[PDB]
């Protein structure tokens, strides 16, 4: 229902050195992921969509099917698997992360202009918002 392509830049990033620590980063890369700001460039078909999260450091990189559940391979953050589905939650999208975590996942939706990321695990929450540059 909702379009979210599009390149969104970081204007807030509340809580990741938490959500990172939950993940058992370590203090080296902590410390660099704090010189950080990443930014999301969507591209979107439909419930087909690739999400680069892009940072100077390193890029994830999601691709997948609304609705469908596949094998994620977060090698670049913390090199774990999960079976992970996003779905439709109305125009919010929402996404679990199964595997050792508990609680893991993450919620997405547009508010205005501006692109918001609320990132679980563990009871840990980071608060990230970006806008496109007009
Ligand atoms: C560990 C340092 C690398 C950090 C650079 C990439 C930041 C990725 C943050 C965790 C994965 C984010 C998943 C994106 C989900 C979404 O935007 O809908």
């Amino acid at each position: 229902p909702v379009d979210f392509t599009g390149y969104w830049k970081m204007l807030v990033n509340e809580n990741f050195e938490e959500y990172l620590r939950a993940l058992d980063v370590n203090v080296a890369l902590r410390k660099i992921a704090n010189l950080l700001k990443p930014d999301k460039e969507i591209v979107q078909d439909g419930d087909h969509m690739i999400i680069r999260t892009l940072s100077t450091f390193r890029n994830y990189i999601m691709d997948f099917q609304v609705g469908k559940e596949f094998e994620e391979d977060l090698t670049g953050i913390d090199d774990r698997k999960c079976m992970t589905t996003v779905s439709w939650d109305g125009d919010k999208l929402q996404c679990v992360q199964k595997g050792e975590k508990e609680g893991r996942g993450w919620t997405q939706w547009i508010e205005g202009d501006e692109l918001h990321l609320e990132m679980r695990v563990e009871g840990v929450v980071c608060k990230q918002v970006f806008k496109k540059v007009q």
